[PDB]
């Protein structure tokens, strides 16, 4: 109650990154072959692990009830550095934590609720199909795979969904 | 084209009908039970058929363009002149053609698309996370379950999606 629902251009915001789209989705394309996402629906990979864990890929896509603090999950995985996906951590202008892939299936939806710390999205593969939908604000937002930077605050009530026929996946960041 | 897109408003409107919701929702759950929606996703079961049609329960699902003429699918079932269904159409302030059950799945969502002819709707069984999404007029509606019909213009470009655990249910009526 103490917070109030944000004006409604502060649901998004673009920063610049100049990521090249195509080297972009051929990487997480070919990590995915050896690290799978997990889950059915809204699936996950975690790119950042706490220090000294033994279940780096997928610790950090548990329940946000079960996460500790996000701020613990800051070591980007050690094979990830001379990949382009190095290069995309390289680029940040801010010290992420907690980044994961995450995706949506063909044709799926989630329910709408409120998650309880924005992030930032780097689309990877993506359709005019895929977007998200911020109820009390009536807005509908698309993120595209340009190689760029979206803030977007899912604290504001919103569903996400996906009616293509091919996976939508992006790279989210946290920060603190 | 020469037909341009609606003002924001003339996306939907409602025309009162005052039907009950629980005796609607408990005659339509009885009858799918003796009459199965076919097909996945969007799931469909046609009220009304052609005269002396040997499928009148499911010619009218076929799509569009098998249709040769939404207004020859004319006559309600003989079987729903005495159910609570046969009170619905006799209320109805005009002469619907093709009417259908139409159910989106839990947590399902269909392409971005535009129809061919704006509906009117009654919703069946439904809950806060099945909406309406106008891509080009920003704009996310809802369609409660409470007993009167709302006109929804799906030919402007729209997704729908329903992402609740249960499926959402809607008679939807043509008209000439």
């Amino acid at each position: 109650g103490r917070r109030k629902a944000c004006f409604v251009t502060a649901l998004t915001s673009r920063t610049e990154l100049d990521i090249d789209p195509d080297k972009l989705r051929e990487s997480v394309v070919e990590l995915l072959e050896r690290h799978p996402l997990v889950f059915e629906g809204t699936r996950q990979l975690a790119l950042q692990h706490r220090p000294e864990a033994t279940d780096p890929w997928y610790e950090g896509c548990q329940r946000q009830s079960l996460i500790s603090s996000d701020s613990d999950f800051t070591e980007v995985h050690g094979e990830l550095r001379d990949t382009y996906l190095g290069e995309v951590f390289d680029r940040l202008p801010f010290k992420p934590i907690r980044t994961r892939i995450m995706a949506l299936d063909p044709k799926y939806c989630y329910s709408v609720h409120r998650d309880l710390t924005p992030r930032y999205h780097l689309a990877v593969t993506t359709s005019e199909h895929a977007r998200f939908v911020f109820i009390e604000h009536d807005k509908v937002l698309h993120i595209p795979a340009d190689g760029d930077l979206y803030y977007v605050d899912t604290r504001q009530l919103h569903s996400a969904f996906n009616g293509g026929d091919d996976m939508a996946i992006h790279i989210v960041f946290g920060t603190d």
